[PDB]
């Protein structure tokens, strides 16, 4: 077997587990190849904002990019479009400890965990590693304003 084999076998297993059971409102489906076949290395996901939070109502689109060395390596997660959030790079790339090899990544981590992890990050930013100057500054300087912009954002991404 090659690196990808390992990755693919795991991803396939991830898929099954997801379809079998997953948090309500969440979405996680592999993309299609130009030929209609599933591309397990690229997943289009959606994270709903948590009720009771300023994120409530929004459905945030995220892309999950897996490398050949997965699960040795974590997937690259990016919001599309990029979100206003202290831990999200302007590119849309999420900054989360579990998504960094040298940090908290563990091969055992599931898509489900990732997703839920991102969801919690949304409402609970990590002041320790700012990824977006703007959002970070506001977050610290004026939460009301921060909350105000977050809500607008949520509205902007509300389904219809």
């Amino acid at each position: 077997l090659n690196m990808s084999g390992i990755a693919l076998s795991r991803l396939a297993q991830e898929r099954k587990a997801w379809r079998k059971d997953h948090p309500f409102g969440f979405v996680a489906v592999p993309t299609k190849n130009p030929d209609g076949t599933m591309n397990l290395m690229n997943w289009e996901c959606a994270i709903p904002g948590k009720k009771g939070t300023p994120w409530e109502g929004g459905l945030f689109k995220l892309r999950m990019l897996f490398k050949d060395d997965y699960p040795s390596s974590p997937p690259k997660c990016k919001f599309e479009p990029p979100l206003f959030h202290p831990n999200v790079y302007p590119s849309g790339t999420v900054c989360l400890s579990i998504l960094e090899e040298d940090k908290d990544w563990r091969p055992a981590i599931t898509i489900k965990q990732i997703l839920l992890g991102i969801q919690e990050l949304l409402n609970e930013p990590n002041i320790q590693d700012p990824a977006q100057a703007e959002a970070y500054t506001i977050y610290c300087q004026n939460r009301v304003e921060y909350e105000k912009r977050v809500r607008a954002q949520a509205k902007k991404f509300a389904p219809s």
